[PDB]
């Protein structure tokens, strides 16, 4: 009787992983539920145990509002895509090239997701850390009224600066460019990691294995990605990815 519980976040990012995983361990016997929360929520959830783990914890900086208070409660298994970033992103066509040289453009507006996510908690600290964003602020939305604000702004050559992060779709869609960080509030070396309930290694040990090993890279996920973007379902995005790379996915299960 193989099992286990998933959580994940509403970011296209997660939507991706969390799917890849699921039907990866569907086709190796397990009965998997997912559920999508809320950042904090699915923290958690980890941490209470009513979740087995999630693929989706955005370390050091993005998520360190949630390792201070939920850390302890939690094993991090390590990092499972290497090489992620969070930052101010522009259009290409805008004249500005590093957070230092902001002054008026955009209506001195940082067009954010929804509050709760850690790419908001970097936004705010970025706003309070470098003296010529004193007068600009940061307006939430969601993932998806980010990307739909994005594409009018292109539409009519308009200024903007979005809470942009990599892997994402919108890099292959958009011609856009990430604003240099000199003082670093945006976070420099992220990894997306993988967390498990303390307990689970014990008493679900075929399942922690799996969630060990997962791992791929920024390609795959932008793969996988892009697939949804043109119409695939999320869980026939997954299937073709996973066929694709056969070898790749047999590697967590053994
Ligand atoms: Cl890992
Ligand atoms: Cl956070």
């Amino acid at each position: 009787d193989k099992k286990v519980d998933l959580v994940y976040m509403n970011w296209d990012s997660e939507v991706a992983s969390i799917n890849v995983l699921t039907q990866a361990m569907k086709e190796h016997g397990f009965d998997v539920k997912t559920t999508a929360l809320d950042n904090a929520v699915a923290w958690q959830t980890v941490a209470n145990g009513q979740a087995d783990g999630m693929v989706s914890a955005w370390l050091p900086n993005t998520h360190k509002t949630q390792w201070q208070k939920y850390g302890k409660s939690v094993d991090l298994l390590g990092p499972n895509l290497k090489g992620a970033k969070v930052g101010f992103v522009v259009p290409s066509y805008m004249n500005v090239n590093s957070i230092e040289d902001l002054t008026n453009q955009a209506n001195k507006t940082i067009t954010g997701i929804e509050p709760g996510a850690g790419v908001m908690a970097a936004s705010e600290k970025t706003l309070n850390s470098y003296d010529n964003l004193k007068d600009w602020k940061l307006v939430p939305s969601s993932s998806g009224a980010m990307t739909v604000a994005l594409g009018e702004a292109i539409k009519q050559h308009k200024d903007i600066v979005i809470t942009g992060w990599s892997p994402h779709w919108m890099f292959n869609k958009y011609d856009l460019k990430y604003l240099a960080d000199p003082k670093g509030t945006m976070g420099t070396s992220e990894n997306i990691n993988t967390i498990v309930r303390k307990g689970l290694k014990k008493e679900n040990p075929e399942a922690y294995k799996v969630l060990d090993k997962f791992n791929w890279t920024t390609k795959d996920m932008e793969a996988v990605m892009l697939d949804i973007q043109n119409g695939k379902t999320p869980e026939e995005a997954a299937k073709n990815w996973i066929k694709d790379h056969q070898k790749e996915v047999d590697k967590w299960f053994k």
